[PDB]
């Protein structure tokens, strides 16, 4: 038992449907399952019946609910919801031992937002105010937490893939959750958790694209996204290289597009067929980088006959930059060190691997002119 032991194993989820934490809202208490999303900045909860919701927030039963008399609308990559803003008391029973008055969006209508069978009823946007709706004046949850209490301005995520679970440690780091050393990359700007990717390798083979392409028009760390999403030119090069490294086997074109699944008989997946993938990230010292390496166990996602194990290729094309989603995060313990404007990676104690290969975090490397990689708006 480390000091943060009561926050260990506080996340649950279904594979590919996101990881959620229990949050208790209002008075008397209403506890809901809440998607942990480092790619957005609103705290919002289902607040009316929906066919995919087991429960929802009932404002009329909360004596401490305060109406802000303002509507709110959030479009996501393809889901959207509409609702009403207010504030209420919020605690995380398997999180920090504090209660805060936070902004909460009560979701009254939605389109393709709630996911049948996901078990979550709302979303906790952990990114910065810049990207909050309706605007940056709506204080996000984590900002409220830090302003109102002693809790240190840091949280960390261990997402354990392939019924999923994990840990969100709030206000610190738990050393049981990782092995080896933590390596940090700067948060380039406080909006999304924006980072800079400086090199990409597939089975040790450099893709050799200009680093500006890897970060066009941003690279972010996003726990609410399943895939590793890559800019079009990078995606095309990566697929070409992954195909070449997996030459022993042939797969249809649509498999690489995520439009076709390939299944193996139970327990026979030739993980060895597929290459490891490395992203080099900008380090904390001039001209210094480090690399994170994931396995096919991370980027080939099981889709749940019981004797067949089917997989989807979970690297996909993006037109809004690189997104380091669960495919990346499931290899690592990831420290969102807001106080020091940096994100840490270490090998996860829970990551899915085999007897031959493991995810890795290695450094240092020498990479020159990294200040040129970032996109400028
Ligand atoms: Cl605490």
């Amino acid at each position: 038992r480390g000091s943060f032991v009561e926050m260990v194993d506080n996340l649950r989820g279904k594979s590919g449907q996101g990881y959620y934490v229990e949050m208790t809202v209002g008075s008397p208490p209403q506890t809901l399952n809440i998607l942990v999303d480092t790619g957005s900045s609103n705290f919002a909860v289902g607040a009316a019946p929906h066919p995919f919701l087991h429960r929802y927030y009932q404002r009329q039963l909360s004596s401490t609910y305060r109406d802000l008399r303002k509507g709110v609308y959030v479009p996501y990559t393809q889901g959207a919801w509409a609702g009403e803003l207010g504030t209420d008391l919020v605690s995380i029973p398997h999180g920090p031992n504090v209660t805060v008055r936070a902004n909460i969006a009560a979701i009254t209508e939605s389109d393709k937002f709630f996911i049948n069978g996901s078990n979550w009823e709302g979303i906790l946007g952990l990114a910065y105010a810049e990207i909050a709706r309706p605007d940056d004046s709506l204080e996000p949850f984590f900002d409220s937490l830090v302003k109102q209490t002693h809790v240190p301005n840091l949280f960390s995520l261990q997402l354990c893939g392939a019924s999923v679970g994990g840990s969100m440690i709030i206000g610190g780091i738990d050393h049981s959750l990782y092995t080896g050393s933590l390596w940090y990359t700067p948060i380039r700007r406080e909006w999304y958790y924006e980072v800079i990717i400086v090199r990409v390798e597939i089975n040790g083979q450099d893709l050799k694209m200009d680093c500006k392409e890897y970060n066009y028009d941003k690279s972010i760390v996003d726990s609410g996204t399943t895939n590793l999403r890559l800019p079009k030119k990078v995606f095309e090069a990566a697929v070409k290289s992954i195909k070449a490294a997996s030459s022993t086997e042939k797969f249809p074109d649509g498999f690489w597009l995520g439009e076709q699944l390939v299944c193996w008989q139970a327990g026979t997946t030739p993980w060895n067929i597929f290459p490891v993938i490395s992203l080099y990230l900008m380090g904390e010292v001039t001209n210094q980088s480090f690399r994170i390496t994931i396995l096919p166990q991370q980027y080939l996602r099981p889709v749940e006959t019981s004797q067949d194990d089917c997989y989807k290729f979970a690297i996909s094309q993006s037109s809004t930059g690189t997104v380091m989603g669960a495919v990346i995060m499931e290899g690592f313990y990831v420290v969102f060190d807001r106080a020091r404007k940096r994100i840490g990676f270490a090998v996860s104690a829970c990551h899915v691997h085999d007897e031959f290969r493991t995810a890795a975090v290695e450094g240092p490397f020498v990479t020159l002119d990294m200040e040129d990689c970032g996109y400028n708006i």
